[PDB]
């Protein structure tokens, strides 16, 4: 039997590790490192990985033919790189779509409503001592919620919304047919008409700047759920702190799982460390997705989830 | 002009409007002792929460009394419909907020934001990493309806987006709905994974989600209270949590306000609300603002806006 040889490097979900000897021999190093590669190595065919491929290591496999990527964000693989050598790279996206959203719902309602605040309150016997939780100067009711991005996560948070009786709004660099939304060809310009922003955009150019926080206003209420943050950070803290917005609630952040001191200071403002899809089931199924593009391509000669730059079908082996 | 008791804390929006049509008479408690014989010529009451009938009964000409919140437990209505007495409650501006609060809640019970949230604020994410994986989430879930009426339907609405099923249980069927109908609670709870409970709370519905309830739930169950804290047993609950027979709890309301069990504040899989489902600034602007509408249609054109089913009377003597 000789079965296609994987390489994982370092840490990944433990479900690629079951479910790989389905088909695959696993080649297991300690870091994502070329220098950990040994001479019996050369022969690894494809990748599953979670996090940073370097490219001294993707090099070090002259047969390598597919990068089997954990997570819908693919940016610590250089697919420029793959692409130029012929390589297959996949992602984990539709299986994680809905879960993002319940998230991105969980942690507007948080920010609104203080949901967290008034149970801390409750928790450290305030209830008893003092009396009812203030009221939460800001609620979901009468708000409109703009989208910067859409896509398939988009469309969920849109469709959760618009069930709760809210306005809706998006910007995208071209307009979607069909849908019953307002478009908004600027991002300046939606802020300028929305109250609550709602980031999905993947996100070195912070986009969320002091321009567009400004024109959200001072009712505003930004919202980030990123795979990385478009956010500027410290433009954001300054506008807290003046009350040019009115408040904030962040599942990404630029330097994770570091988050600014100043943003912890401030009442009304949620921070979750990165949650979206961090269910077991949500990760059980990105697990299975990295896994079945690797079967796919070995057995079908054609990946499940190959990238956009990367629409490559499985070569001829000598 | 009309003289308006107000016993206790009432929104300050309910103190700011009560001067466009009367004279507010103040008492710091709803206590009968604090009744002097200037007051008795008091015509309506605006309150929040308990109404003792003592000092409903101090007050000879009494024709309305104003409850601020779509439950008026606290206002002994089979007294006040004895006396002819109107009493008027806050329904439908609070039905949305509500159903938000529900749906946070339910979010926060699965995936546990709040304790996420907690996680990083100590710092862990620094020092330990990631927070763990949720064990549970909406994804795949069956939602149970226990009650329905206008807060179920908004609840029932998110719901249904979120892609998750819904059943109800109400003593009657809905003509006319697409969820299916449950005639019994176990055999609900035996159907699905998540119980949401917003019923009416009334002496029939007292303890009515009890042991056998949990149990039909099951292991990955997950219970919800938004409604009245006295519908759940709460020590059944205590003891359903504790050796692992449900999967969590999110709880809004509870038996003993402001009392919370030890036992509950233990558990990592259960979130705890200080009755909050309806506060928000802007929808307890709302109900102050309904409390003195009502007040104001009563003494300016002869009927009030929501009188509760128990009694149903329009001002007399008047030419409307
Ligand atoms: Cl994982
Ligand atoms: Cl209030
Ligand atoms: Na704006
Ligand atoms: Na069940
Ligand atoms: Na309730």
């Amino acid at each position: 039997m000789s079965r296609p040889r994987i390489l994982v490097p370092g840490k990944i979900n433990p479900r690629v590790l079951e479910r790989l000897p389905e088909m695959f021999e696993t080649v297991r190093i300690e870091r994502a490192d070329a220098a950990l590669v040994t001479a019996d190595m050369r022969d690894v065919s494809g990748i599953a990985v979670s996090g940073k491929l370097p490219v001294p290591l993707m090099d070090a496999f002259p047969s390598l033919e597919i990068v089997a990527n954990f997570g819908v964000g693919y940016d610590g693989v250089d697919v420029s790189r793959a692409a130029a050598r012929g390589i297959v790279v996949t992602n984990t996206p539709d299986v994680l779509t809905e879960e993002v959203a319940d998230t991105a719902i969980g942690l507007l309602l948080n920010t609104l409503r203080l949901l967290p605040q008034a149970e801390q309150w409750l928790r450290q016997g305030r209830w008893v001592r003092e009396g009812a939780f203030p009221l939460s100067p800001l609620s979901l009711r009468g708000r409109t919620v703009g989208l910067f991005g859409l896509g398939r996560i988009g469309l969920a948070i849109a469709r959760r919304l618009e069930a709760f009786g809210v306005s809706i709004a998006y910007h995208t660099r071209t307009p979607r047919e069909g849908l019953g939304f307002t478009y908004h060809p600027t991002l300046v310009g939606m802020a300028e008409a929305v109250d609550t922003l709602i980031v999905i955009v993947p996100g070195t150019l912070k986009a969320v700047n002091a321009d567009v926080l400004s024109a959200l206003g001072p009712k505003g209420v930004l919202i980030n759920v990123g795979r990385g943050s478009t956010v500027d950070e410290a433009a954001l803290v300054t506008a807290l702190q003046n009350g040019t917005i009115a408040g904030a609630g962040l599942d990404v952040f630029e330097n994770e799982p570091n988050v600014p001191e100043a943003l912890l200071s401030f009442p009304n403002v949620s921070l979750l460390p990165h949650v979206a899809s961090a269910s077991v089931v949500t990760r059980n199924a990105m697990s299975d997705l990295v896994v079945d593009n690797l079967k796919a391509w070995f057995s079908t000669g054609e990946a499940l989830t190959p990238v956009a730059e990367t629409p490559f079908r499985r070569r001829a082996i000598q």
